[PDB]
């Protein structure tokens, strides 16, 4: 019963840290690499899903969504051939459903796919982690049409450590805003270069304004769309666990991401600056 040993650890693990403990007394970089070695991947094998042709539809052959949290298709615009793509809702805070999705870089094949689960999902906000020297351009440099949508570009600025684009989606009669965050100079497998640009990228994403009443999934992704997307996110619910108790479960929520799509954070390196990051963002509370 691997799989039953799998979820039963997912679901039951956990390190609570005081704020206290997290800036004064963290585990020891030994443990925490030990911990990490410990976090089953969750990783679903390809026998696990019965989608024919997927394959040309993800950028690693390995990396797969979990079918029970598997963003699905379903066409409302479109007369496309199947419901595929590389995505998996995500749970946020406490447990509050579709928060995030996590998704890889569209391909050239999958960027209208992209644009579609855009749509279907009402998502406002898009946040990309890449690196310089690095995924394709899929929004227009100032106009284009993806499918049946129309893309158009409202403004874009450059902040020290992001860049902001305004974009408009538009279907038929119904223009959509989205608000798109590129955080460059965070390589693959590799950790931000300190963690104060990532706080001010989850502050960016924290002040986007809401307007629906029942906002959609933040769109996050990166190139394989577990590492640094399951970085990004673990900061945002650990900050947000910090703010609203005092106290952090960081091993409690990889392993709520790992429920949610396997594989999120990739490295040891990246689970030790997490609790470098929020360390740093725990001196900012009152």
């Amino acid at each position: 019963t691997p799989r039953e040993v799998t979820l039963h650890f997912l679901r039951t693990a956990g390190h609570p840290l005081t704020r206290w403990a997290l800036q004064r007394q963290p585990p020891s970089p030994k443990q925490l690499e030990e911990e990490f070695l410990k976090i089953p991947s969750n990783f679903v094998s390809p026998e696990d899903l019965d989608i024919p042709g997927h394959a040309s539809k993800d950028r690693y052959k390995t990396i797969l969504p979990n079918p029970q949290s598997r963003v699905c298709l379903g066409r409302a615009q479109s007369q496309e051939d199947g419901d595929y793509i590389n995505a998996n809702y995500i749970r946020g805070y406490d447990g509050k459903e579709k928060v995030y999705i996590a998704t890889q870089g569209p391909m050239p094949n999958t960027v209208s796919d992209f644009w579609e689960m855009v749509w279907q999902e009402e998502v406002s906000l898009i946040v990309m982690l890449t690196q310089l020297r690095e995924c394709v351009h899929y929004w227009p440099t100032e106009e284009e049409t993806y499918g049946p949508f129309q893309i158009r570009i409202q403004d874009m600025k450059e902040c020290p450590e992001y860049t902001v684009r305004q974009l408009t989606i538009q279907y038929q009669e119904e223009r959509r805003s989205v608000k798109h965050i590129l955080f460059s100079a965070w390589p693959d497998h590799q950790t931000p270069e300190s963690a104060g640009p990532l706080l001010r990228l989850v502050a960016e994403v924290e002040e986007s304004p809401e307007t629906a009443a029942h906002p959609g999934p933040i769109v996050v992704h990166c190139s394989a769309g577990i590492g640094r997307t399951g970085c990004f996110i673990a900061t945002r619910i650990g900050c947000q666990q910090l703010k609203a108790r005092g106290e952090v479960d960081i091993l409690g929520i990889v392993c709520q991401l790992r429920l949610d799509r396997g594989g999120m954070i990739q490295t040891a390196e990246q689970y030790q600056f997490l609790h470098h990051t929020l360390a740093l963002y725990a001196g900012q509370l009152p």
